[PDB]
């Protein structure tokens, strides 16, 4: 399961990457718009994103019309190889992805609620789909149960398109798409910093370093 | 999935093949007869839906008796590559099935409503089976149990006809058809057009173009 | 299980009243708005239901305010003992429906699409809950997992607020609703129609009155 | 469970009583026109069996309208108070269960094949439904989902109509009606023989025959 | 649920009868013709159980008419309170339960081998129904499920007849049957003394001795 | 299934109880402090929650140890009869529980990370017993199953404890709370919001208003 | 579920009851003989054992022979009314507990490893039955399952004797107990007193004391 | 399965190699540190334990910051081939491990408590990861379900990083985590010998025995 962050924050996202564990990004309008105070120009932040991530990075147009939508595509697959166009599921970007597939760019579907969603955006040719656990459990929905049945319409017709579950809120959301097998999970920085965390490998270090004094007071291993 | 436009309605065709998600189309009798009204024949319709149409389109024949139903079955086959002649589940129509399968003419058995019956279709060589839901769901039955076995008993056997589910009347029929692995659905129009929607997609389009415009005062991404 | 009929139209509910298997009506705006008209007026659409059906038939209000809600409600209530008020599952519904309980006025919480705001409905005492299994299988979800949800959290809890469930489409609705057990179905008239028939039935009726015919002709 | 005799034919009728196994008997326009051949009249052969049954005696109108299916029920009845008034599952004939469950007659809806159908009759009062297993299986669906789906439901809502399985075929129809827990299975003559029949049992009589001849010729 | 020794042997049932754990016997034309052999007569042998055994013992009729089923049952209830008259299923055994149980005779219905044979013996009115699943075993049917299923036949419908598991040939016919909550079983001589033993208790025991003889 | 909110923010409570649908309140260390800034004393807080709820209000000890623990819930309780000592899991807090079940003041176990933890108060007696489901989340355990055990086990031993869900995170918890058979959740503020809401509720009361100004132009119903 | 304490070791059972979770104790002769060593006999261990144990506590006979079973069992009786007499599952043992059930001499049949051992034990009169499922572990099937079958058939027949689980290893054969619905548990001293402990409990204290500071400077909460 | 011995006491090791069924040894600093004691020195333990086993031998970092630990490990790897490097479930390790991976040194990382850290570990490119049963069993969760979870998750990924299933406090850990199918267990002498070892094995040799002696005393 690749692990992207769901930030534009520069700062955490050249922190999750020294960890080696971040293996993309996802950006959206408001994540971008959080940044963008100050003097701080989007197109400076995005470029900047790209710049520093080595894996996909997810930018999504702002157009709600096909040819908006292409020409911006293009644009944002100009800036970097690693750049991925996000598109939301309508009828419009339905039809740009079918032609940005055709001109071998990558496309991310987002917005998707529902697993027919999903499936209409891989028969477009998009190369990753997005849909938003976080929002469905907002309305009283478990999302999971979402993904879970996207990943087996996916099994069933050998589906090449990539799930990327979105809208990550807590630890749970990341397990459970693990064992469902989604391809992707996107998550915030502080559920990324989460993940490596346990209260006994806290306990369990503490005890190991203790019983090593007993062995070696500076606390090293000499060999 | 394939995904059949259940009409022959040409400006919905028109309509649906537009937005690049129909792969073809099936009709009966009665949808062609609800639009050779007001001076438009049934022979220009279907001459015109072949011409919209790059996929499959299912013709189904008006005879009942098997010399009748394999003559306007060649027909049929004479107007376009893409023609798929539809047979109804008899005595007569299994006949004529195999024996057009032998001549290289795709067929589509029709008036299917248990698993057994998509079973002989399969044997007699028909390219697609097409069990009818909503009918069953009419009669106090739930129609896609017998979508799931025909998927089992298809599966067991490696049969390569493919499960066409028809007589579908909501967005659920396509949700399950999918999940179990069938084929191919045909939908009406107004199911189609369901398919790409979801409230949560249309709020969430919302907010972020208002977070597009806190940082560009026009609405233009500009990279 | 109760059946309720799903309409304001008065041709289809005396229809369904003569053949014996309607137990109630629900209304809603959009239903009744499409009667009233050609001259038709909405308060005389349903006074008549009101005096057709012996059983529950159930009126929305349209104010979006507690005080509108309360003061139409009241209206309601006083056109006959059968009348019941249709809420809407908002901040100023749930406090409507907690004083008309407390009035002793029956209340149905309407446009309900998942199981924690129909408990929030129980909470507040309302007699009846309706959420909708059509318009969310139109969303993409199988509406009936939200009633077999809402049954398990009423069963826990003892809750009496009866399940009557709305936006139905078609028979397989009505099935799996008795087999989870709801209280109530409110059905279209097209829908109350099938639900009496079987080919089978027909077919076997054909058989045995040819049987008789063998012996009084 | 309650086992009835489906047969017309008195010989078999007065056999299966003799065995003490048979707690009464459903007959149909087409049983009885069987046996209603050589001179044999339908009055005659319904009498008979009211007689030598103590049971219930499920027997089917003609008439196909309201009061026809009404005057036929009450003449039935008064043919004995055994007699239970079969009644096919129509619009007419849900309105004449209803009055005649006010009438204290008893009842039975028959061709039943699909659970809303068997509650739509249960609503109306009747003392027992007929789903028609063996006819479903005719048709490629597996009839005894049917009747585990009745069963549920009648358990939901504490219904008192009982599950009368009719239409039976094999043994195994039998078996799966007691394991889902249906009241009442009414089956043919040579379903009901088989029923006490079982190749060990026969096997095993011979070796305690043999073994008993060993310490007393 | 109730245990049963299933023997017409003397010395294994007084055995039994001294370990305070059955509760009851039955026999059968076969087993009995096996103790009456050089000298012994089965009459004998039915007494001497009926007196040793506190609890039911059931004893099977030898006729195969229902007119010879009901007088032999009638002397073998008139032998003792605690005697069960055991009856096939069969036609004139079913009328024979019946008839012995308006006369407050109680029965036990033998040679069942699938569900509903035993749900038309619960019918009849019979106490007690006998299901053979070694015999089912021996046919490659695994016989406990036919328990299973009269167990939920008689749930279903409140039936006051008790399940009576016979033909047991091992102890996980008795785990199984208890699981299910079949109300009797009855078992061989071998099987009831097994069902009390296992090498975790011998070895249990021995250690308790070595460490109770470093303190006394 | 009672609905508590978890909160010692005044406004907050006086909102939630207005809507008539919180049954009480649970405050801790924490959320106190979070209100006891810029002159408020938390004494005054504690009270004022206190006077404002019908319904059982828990506040927690501070001390750790018994006899500070059974001195500071006898004060709590003197504050209102709808008081609720909240006492964490710990050996004096068993034994404190056990001393004030005896004095007939209403108790809350609470720092509940496991169902074994939950029976052990339990047997003390306590009122209730709060498991931590976001907690556990964040450990990358599923809360919710902790929960289903305590469920079954409670149910097995026919124990009257009530089992009050803690630390809640979403509208799932809530959902799956429910399902459970949960006596008791508590929530924040922003959670019990989102409860009520639904994207179709929005949509369809908008769909009748439009509906109605067809039939009435000033949009009321006059009867 | 009862809670009671698997040991002789006067301590430990001093301790464990001034926390009031424990009901009772059961001990056997290796556990004695561990703690009559140093000039202490066994006797007087037993006797000071029952006389700081208000609940039941068994104590084994060691005869191995019916006769002096009965007339040990009379003489641990004589000791308290809270003695109960522990007896092997063995032939003499069962005739020795239907002995004593008719004497109402309280019994607890031991060295129970599979379900119908614990039936037998039942059918004797018994009053409890312990099946030892840390001995099943070590020999390679799960102890716990015999529990499972064990409280199975005694709901079969609402038979009254109580499963009394022995040879407790970890916390999870206490948890899983509790989940199955045995009556009780007899444990060692270290398992007892891990069942309270959490490091998220730990952790959740820390974080209270350190908010409770930030408003009362002592540490003192005054109402 | 792989079956490796969890200690550092050389007696134990040297004793279950003998046996032939110890396929590698796992240690960590409060092992080590328990043997390393009355003049015994933790650097001989280590170099001792390295030439007696054939298979991996897993030997712990005491460093906390990545230049520490990877230095660490570059002396741990030149003391044998057979040398694996236990390195924590940190932010620091999960660095370390990748370095070590791309330097084709062998890796194990251990403290790890739930699936997402042993995926997060294999993500770095560990050779082994180690989930701590007991040590959950210890808090009162089912330590084997991790393990579960851990297996699922690295089959739908295709992962080969190696399941090592470490705290192992029973022999009913080690048949579930057979059954699972993880890759290693790595277990104290004392599970160690029990493995082997069945009542029903002893009393069938005392059996044959027996047997044996009626035909050749
Ligand atoms: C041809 C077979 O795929 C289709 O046109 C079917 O006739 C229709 O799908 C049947 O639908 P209705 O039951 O709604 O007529
Ligand atoms: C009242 C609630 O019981 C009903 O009239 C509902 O408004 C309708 O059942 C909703 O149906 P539609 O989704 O078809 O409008
Ligand atoms: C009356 C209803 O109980 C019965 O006589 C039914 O008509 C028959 O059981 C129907 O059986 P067939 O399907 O075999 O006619
Ligand atoms: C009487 C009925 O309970 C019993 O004696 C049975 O005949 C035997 O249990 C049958 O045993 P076999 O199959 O081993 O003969
Ligand atoms: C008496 C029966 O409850 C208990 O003391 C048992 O002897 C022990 O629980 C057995 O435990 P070990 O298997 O650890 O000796
Ligand atoms: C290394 C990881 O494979 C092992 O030595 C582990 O540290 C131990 O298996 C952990 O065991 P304890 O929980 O018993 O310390
Ligand atoms: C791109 C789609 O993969 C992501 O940036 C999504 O917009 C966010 O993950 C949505 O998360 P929120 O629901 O929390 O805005
Ligand atoms: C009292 C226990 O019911 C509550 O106030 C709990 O302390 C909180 O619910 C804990 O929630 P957080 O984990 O978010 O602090």
């Amino acid at each position: 399961m690749k692990i992207f962050l769901d930030t534009a924050n520069i700062d955490e996202i050249r922190t999750g990457v020294n960890w080696g564990i971040v293996d993309g990004v996802t950006t959206n309008p408001t994540l971008i718009s959080k940044e963008a105070v100050n003097g701080k120009k989007y197109g400076d932040i995005i470029r900047e994103i790209l710049k520093i991530v080595d894996g996909p990075v997810s930018v999504e147009v702002v157009s709600t019309k096909y040819e908006g939508m292409v020409e911006e595509a293009r644009k944002i697959h100009g800036l970097g190889d690693n750049a991925v166009v996000k598109i939301p599921m309508t009828e419009d970007g339905l039809r740009a992805i079918k032609t940005l597939s055709s001109e071998h760019i990558n496309t991310n579907c987002t917005l998707v609620f529902n697993p027919i969603q999903a499936l209409l955006a891989a028969k477009a040719g998009v190369t990753y789909v997005s849909p938003f656990v976080g929002r469905l459990d907002d309305i009283g929905e478990d999302g999971m149960q979402i993904i879970d049945m996207i990943r087996t319409i996916f099994n069933n017709y050998i589906i090449k398109t990539q799930i990327l579950v979105a809208s990550i809120r807590n630890p749970i959301h990341v397990l459970r798409s693990a064992v469902i097998g989604a391809d992707v999970v996107t998550v915030p920085f502080n559920v990324l910093k989460s993940l490596m965390k346990h209260p006994k490998t806290d306990e369990g270090l503490a005890k190991f370093l203790e019983a090593w004094k007993k062995v070696s007071p500076d606390g090293k291993l000499i060999l």
